[PDB]
């Protein structure tokens, strides 16, 4: 397999599916791709990840950093073989968890678990992704405030766009890291249509392998996001995957979707899991809710996962409001499979033509 | 399969290994049972206590009938089903966990999770494991505490035969339990041969499917459990399965095998395994320890499970001291398969004629 190849399937209208190849594996897109947030997707083993049909995983470098550190992953031989999963890993850069004195070379800060003071700089965030194995590297960059004002919104996308090209360069530097992994910018400009543009040209003057459109995840409500993506997305290049980051609720994927990015992560199936928000297509239950407990359902039913093959909504229910560790399990296997099946939906509906249809199917009945 | 068998293999000394044949399955002995506490084995998938090589598993009366409720449980279809289990099902009877107002009646409580009152009599916890449908009832006892003067200790196992005789026929007044399930008795008496001789004399005129040894898993040190152990199992009738109850370690399980018990339950490996002890065959050891942090060995490098196939304790180090739900699946999994391979151990071991040769053999190494 190539080092980074993304080649487009099919399209319809600004939506398209296709696959990265990667050295690790193939990535079907749209993906979805579950938080490991410590060296794990919590509560279930890298099998089970990969069973509900994920291809990629993402890694929070500012946790990793942290504890276990990411000098002794790398003595450990990576974040493949320390976690035990081996299939691509995109590494996020660090820079949105640790937002602290900031400046133009990088950011100190104290562990919030430690108090030990610690710095980032796109080079170190670079090295970081390095001693982890990352196969996708984020570029450093600063995070924008929301709202932000035009001036300060302009300063700190002109101060990402010097901290990419920083960022590029260190990578470049590190042989078996420019030869083995894919490097992605990250577009700044807040909700700004000209300073979206300055930073969409900026990153494809400098070259990176994918692109994702930052500073969305961030407070705004759908509606603004879907009207920045409107303009934004269009300004990326065509022919490179664009990721949405920190996104989201199902209807936030669609939406996006529909406004051309291939790539998400988001938080929330695993994290809502053991909350007791399980996804359905008629739309997210609080499984804790009295309503269930003697519920013999399944938590979807037309869900194909082994949770709904095999438990009830009943003993779901039990589960989590024994605050039981297999609830935890149960709930956030089934949420990751729900995504993973929204996902496979998306590329198929895709592929055959009827996406609208389908993004239109879906918001009636999830919304009912 | 009958409702109830017992097969006697093999001997060497008072140990026995052979077989319990069940409606549910077949149960080899001497058998380690894994606690469901709350209708969970906690952390794991009824497929992976199966996979572990468990054949049956114990399930906690008292805390069942807190939560979720016995009634309900049976609404639903009763424990295999709400849980996935569908192999036997021990239950306790109960009385252990309320240990409050006593009487010769039986003990009503207040909840510990609602103030809640509730009450247990022989006949309640007979009915409430006939509600869970489980495959082998637990007579209700009172417990004796430990230390016990001779008096209370009379008194109380007198009343214990009382309460024996009520559970037995409570169970032989309902035809689907009586039909489908087993009975155990409980041997009290404390640490008095005469009042152990007396206990076993009034269990077998009453006439059981098993026999258990009560009252030892209290506090009283390990060389005071086997001098009573001594004594005690002769008491019981040879041709039946003899289990002692919350016992315990592996040491602890070796030589109760040694004086003829055949069935063991605790909740060490799992309650062990989620705060950081590992099962080794060189003694048990905490993964927490910074020891571990780098090091690149399985938890056990004897171990068969599929833990020790793929993690190392530098990984389970990091999960356990991060709080991760993985580091209690983990942990929990390899201290049930070790348990199991204990047991099999154990079971050939006996099956050969070479087990008085395993049991030296595994405390020179495990105290090594
Ligand atoms: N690094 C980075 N991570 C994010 N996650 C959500 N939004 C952002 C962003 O703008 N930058
Ligand atoms: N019911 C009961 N359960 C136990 N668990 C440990 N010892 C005992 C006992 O003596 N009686
Ligand atoms: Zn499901
Ligand atoms: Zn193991």
């Amino acid at each position: 397999r190539p080092r980074f190849s993304f080649s487009i399937a099919a399209r319809e209208g600004k939506a398209r599916t296709g696959t990265i190849e990667m050295k690790r594996g193939v990535i079907r897109t749209p993906a979805f791709m579950p938080v490991g947030t410590a060296a794990t997707v919590k509560a279930l083993k890298p099998e089970t990840v990969r069973a509900t049909g994920a291809d990629i995983i993402l890694g929070n470098t500012y946790h990793l950093m942290l504890r276990p550190g990411a000098e002794r992953i790398a003595k450990l031989g990576g974040l493949h073989s320390f976690m035990g999963w081996d299939r691509p890993i995109l590494t996020d850069s660090g820079g949105f968890q640790v937002m602290t004195k900031q400046s133009e070379e990088g950011v100190t800060f104290k562990s919030h678990l430690d108090g030990s003071r610690h710095m980032l700089s796109p080079e170190r965030s670079i090295e970081i992704q390095h001693l982890l194995g990352s196969d996708i590297v984020m570029a450093f960059d600063e995070v924008t405030p929301y709202p932000a004002t035009p001036s300060r919104a302009a300063s700190s996308m002109e101060r990402s766009m010097r901290w990419a090209k920083r960022s590029r360069d260190a990578f470049d530097s590190r042989k078996e890291q420019a030869e083995n992994a894919a490097l992605f910018g990250i577009q700044q400009g807040s909700v700004f249509e000209n300073l979206r543009q300055q930073s969409a040209d900026a990153l494809a003057e400098i070259g990176f392998d994918g692109y994702a459109v930052g500073g969305l995840a961030v407070g705004e409500g759908q509606d603004e996001m879907f009207r920045v993506l409107d303009f934004s997305v269009p300004m990326l290049p065509d022919d490179k995957p664009h990721y949405l980051m920190g996104v989201g609720k199902p209807d936030d994927i669609v939406g996006a979707v529909e406004r051309g990015i291939d790539m998400f992560d988001c938080v929330l199936p695993t994290r809502s899991g053991r909350n007791g928000q399980a996804f359905t297509w008629d739309g997210p239950i609080n499984i804790r809710n009295a309503r269930f407990s003697e519920d013999l359902k399944p938590l979807d039913s037309e869900c194909h996962c082994a949770v709904c093959q095999k438990w009830s909504r009943a003993y779901i229910h039990h589960l989590i409001r024994a605050g039981e560790i297999l609830g935890a399990m149960l709930m956030t296997e089934h949420n990751i499979a729900f995504y993973q099946q929204l996902m496979q939906k998306i590329r198929d509906s895709i592929s055959e033509g009827r996406f609208s249809q389908f993004a239109q199917d879906f918001r009636a009945r999830y919304f009912a």
